[PDB]
DNA sequence: TAACAGTGGCCTTATTAAATGACTTCTCCATGATCTAC
């Protein structure tokens, strides 16, 4: 079997807000494989979010991310008139600094040719056949990614905080999200298992399927 | 050519170590019952 996709992720800020934080902007503290399945699907130009199902995300965390907390004044459809002062409400947003991780891609599940992970690759090989809008993020648009790169399984060659797939675990990270209310959203619950594995354990795949 | 290279005694006594008053002001609500227009 073809070897899965490794891809460095480095990210100087991320929010990766919240299911249910709507009143405030809590972030988990590793991306969702939803976020990074969104991701992915930006970077090789892929509008449909059904045409990748079945892609399978493994996430190794190089450092534990910093929290912090930003004011911000974030506007809202509340009235129907623009200038109205209740469409601006002040609330806090979590962010991440500093997010260094591997992502892990692996493609056997898929039905539909060619597959993410190849579409990735040849992405990666010729930069110049990519067609895509807008510039590549990490959770929120203004959030640009610094370093995305193809990488080895020892590319700091150091000690890797995966996340694995407890029924106990602490995290309950989402492989699909409905961003309308949350009927469709499909959750999963994680550990962070400090380990010096170069590879996925088993329990470290998440596949993201439809909510169907 | 020589032998000395200071012998003393002190090394601050007082007194006062802050007196005032202020210790954010506005605004941005969320949600369901009801009115109302299509």
């Amino acid at each position: 079997m073809i070897a899965p996709l490794i891809l460095y992720l480095d990210v100087p800020f991320t929010t990766f807000r919240e299911s249910h934080a709507r009143e405030m902007g809590k972030t988990y503290p590793v991306p969702p494989p939803a976020t990074v399945y969104g991701m992915l699907l930006s970077l090789v130009g892929e509008t449909n979010v059904y045409r990748h199902c079945g892609v399978e995300l493994a996430i190794a965390m190089l450092s534990s991310p910093k929290k912090s907390r930003i004011l911000r004044q974030m506007r809202r459809f509340k009235n129907a008139d623009f200038s109205h002062p209740e469409n601006v409400i002040p609330c806090y947003q979590e962010i991440l600094s500093n997010l260094k991780c591997l992502i892990w891609v692996r493609s056997d599940e898929e039905k539909i040719q060619p597959s993410l992970r190849e579409r990735i690759q040849l992405a990666f090989d010729h930069p110049e056949l990519v067609r895509r809008f807008g510039c590549l993020f990490l959770g929120e648009s203004d959030q640009l990614i610094k370093t995305i790169k193809l990488a080895r399984e020892d590319y700091l060659e150091g000690v890797r905080q995966w996340a694995i797939r407890d029924n106990r675990g602490r995290l309950t990270l989402p492989y699909w999200v409905d961003h309308v209310g949350s009927r469709n959203t499909r959750f999963l619950r994680y550990r962070i298992e400090e380990m010096d594995r170069l590879s996925p354990p088993d329990l470290a795949w998440t596949m993201v399927q439809s909510p169907i």
